């Protein structure tokens, strides 16, 4: 798909086999969700954000469609304000910058 | 043209006369720059963000200049860590995501 940017740029995902919104972020290098149960260990993270750094749960290797596109890559999680998905996901499912 | 989301997709902007290196964000609503001065009145607002909220000051009608492309809108000032180009201007200058 072609998405414009005059709306937040917002998808469903699937992730632990539930639906959820998140937003096409291409300003985020990372993937961050709220608050879930994910299978496996995590490692800790810290983010920086426009108010500083968080702490947040790195899960690797954690399958999720986005706007049914198949992707398998490092999940954070934690008390992000939207669900974002990053650059290391938005590569995998081809998604480009076009002007 | 086509950019690609291995790295952070930065550009050489134009603004007040100044030449800055801005991120391309699909996740900002708004555009948001490090301190500088910028001509005419401004008001105060507060952004959100992972981390919290910033203090910035608005400045409307401002004419900034994005890889050879001129836009006009809002831009917010204050204490940002990367200077971040939004969605009120991705739009100007006809940016889309794609995959
Ligand atoms: C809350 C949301 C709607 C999404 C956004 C809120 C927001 C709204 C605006 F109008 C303007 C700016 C911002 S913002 O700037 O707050 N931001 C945009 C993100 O793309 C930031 C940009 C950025 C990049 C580097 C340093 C500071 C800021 N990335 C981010 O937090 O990456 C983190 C997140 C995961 O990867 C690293 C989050
Ligand atoms: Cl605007
Ligand atoms: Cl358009």
């Amino acid at each position: 798909p072609q998405i414009t940017l005059w709306k937040r740029p917002l998808v469903t995902i699937k992730i632990g086999g539930q639906l959820k919104e998140a937003l096409l972020d291409t300003g985020a290098d990372d993937t961050v969700i709220e608050e879930m149960s994910l299978p496996g260990r995590w490692k800790p993270k810290m983010i920086g954000g426009i108010g500083g750094f968080i702490k947040v749960r790195q899960y690797d290797q954690i399958i999720i469609e986005i706007c049914g596109h198949k992707a398998i890559g490092t999940v954070l999680v934690g008390p992000t304000p939207v669900n974002i998905i990053g650059r290391n996901l938005l590569t995998q499912i081809g998604c480009t910058l076009n002007f």
